């Protein structure tokens, strides 16, 4: 029916979770994500760089193709996450896609609200182009909030005349800051991963929640490059993804959406103990490579 590992992981996550309602202070949520992050695989090579005034790492699995690069935008509700929280998952995407990842430590809210993260994303992309990477050798990817930022970065880039990269992969994207979608009710019980509305509040700091660079589900997608959208069936953000796919299709974008049954928010991040995490990462890699061969 459902795999044994997901059933197991669902139980561990329900057990470890803080109870519904209780307010976890920000720097406490921040530290907890750091402290619990998976260590990247031993064969992942890392190089610290500065990119548009942000800390970054080049994240190079074995097998990287010369000339290829992923701008990777991490999750964390726009308020948390770092190079550290995501080095592990991004190592595996680099493995699968045989491409080095640029892992950006973009400005986080509330210290730096919207559109700070979009400016960092766009500049990061401009930096890659400036470094000599060709549009057709580039891909943009990210998870959760980062996966919304993927879209925002594209839209914003398109608007400023930048060429589109060959592909983009939003993973469990948060692309609608209103958080009104049916799936917050429909998929609530199945999702072990209020809390989210606070992050939107902190990121927006008063801005219009239907701003296209905050909620790319209200943006004009015309001209974006081909998309692979990943989302699990068992997450409150199911609707962001279904609606992002229909938007893209309507705006004439080549969109492939895959709902993975039984899966949770960014199940990729649990690749060390979830076969489906590895499987979905492999597939992100295959899709990036497919798009580079075309």
């Amino acid at each position: 029916m459902a795999g044994p590992e997901i059933v197991k992981l669902k139980k561990i996550l329900r057990e470890k979770a803080v109870p519904p309602g209780t307010e976890v202070p920000l720097d406490v949520m921040r530290k907890g994500m750091e402290k619990v992050a998976f260590k990247a695989a031993d064969d992942i090579q890392v190089e610290q760089v500065t990119v548009a005034g942000c800390a970054a790492e080049w994240v190079r699995a074995p097998g990287c193709q010369a000339g290829k690069a992923i701008l990777y935008l991490h999750g964390g509700g726009y308020v948390m996450g770092s190079i550290n929280t995501h080095r592990s998952m991004v190592g595996e995407i680099s493995r699968a896609s045989q491409a080095a990842a640029l892992l950006l430590d973009y400005r986080l809210a509330p210290e730096h609200p919207f559109p700070a993260a979009v400016e960092d994303g766009v500049a990061a992309y401009r930096w890659l182009l400036d470094q000599g990477f060709k549009p057709q050798h580039l891909s943009i990817s990210g998870d959760s909030a980062g996966g919304g930022l993927v879209l925002a970065v594209l839209v914003s880039a398109r608007d400023q005349g930048l060429p589109m990269p060959a592909s983009a992969i939003p993973i469990s994207p948060w692309a609608d800051m209103t958080c009104t979608n049916d799936s917050f009710k429909t998929r609530a019980e199945a999702d072990p991963m209020g809390g989210i509305n606070k992050m939107a509040a902190r990121y927006l700091n008063g801005a219009d929640a239907k701003h296209p660079y905050a909620s790319p589900n209200f943006a004009n997608l015309k001209g974006l490059p081909p998309l692979l959208i990943h989302v699990g069936r068992d997450e409150v953000l199911l609707d962001d993804s279904i609606k992002l796919d229909a938007k893209a299709k309507a705006d004439g974008v080549k969109s492939t959406l895959e709902i993975w049954d039984d899966m949770i928010h960014v199940w990729h991040a649990f690749h060390p103990m979830l076969p489906e995490g590895k499987q979905a990462i492999v597939r992100v890699g295959e899709f990036m490579r497919e798009q580079w061969a075309a």
